[PDB]
C-alpha cells in the first residue's frame, strides 16, 4: 500500500506548553476585481476573502475599488467558492455588458 507517497500535512504554529497547536500558518488573502473595461463608468468593485492567522473561519468584503471594516462571516472554503460565484453570476447580470474577473493571490 502507497498512501504515504500522496498524503501530505499543513502547517501549523507549534506548542509550548501552555497553549495547543493553532493549524493556519498564515493570513491567507484572496482578492477578486471586476470591471466592464469600456470607456464607459463602471465602478470597478472588488471582493476580498479572507482566512486570517490562528483563525479557520473564512471571511469576505465587497468595497469598491478606488479610482471601511465591513466584514461578514463567511463558513468555510465550500462555502467561500459558492459566495464568489454568486458574486460573479450577480455582477454579469447586471452589467449587461461584458465583464472580467481578474484574480490575484496573497
Amino acid at each position: 500500500v502507497d498512501v504515504e507517497k500522496y498524503a501530505k500535512v499543513e502547517k501549523s504554529i507549534k506548542s509550548d506548553d501552555s497553549q495547543p497547536t493553532v493549524w493556519p500558518a498564515h493570513d491567507v488573502k484572496d482578492d477578486y476585481v471586476f470591471e466592464c473595461e469600456a470607456g464607459t463608468q463602471y465602478q470597478k468593485t472588488k471582493l476580498t476573502i479572507l482566512q486570517s492567522l490562528g483563525d479557520p473561519l473564512y471571511y469576505g468584503k465587497i468595497q469598491p475599488c478606488k479610482a471601511h471594516s465591513n466584514w461578514f462571516i463567511i463558513g468555510s472554503k465550500t462555502d467561500a467558492e459558492r459566495v464568489v460565484n454568486q458574486y460573479q453570476e450577480l455582477v454579469q447580470n447586471e452589467a449587461k455588458c461584458p465583464v472580467k474577473m481578474s484574480h490575484s493571490s496573497s
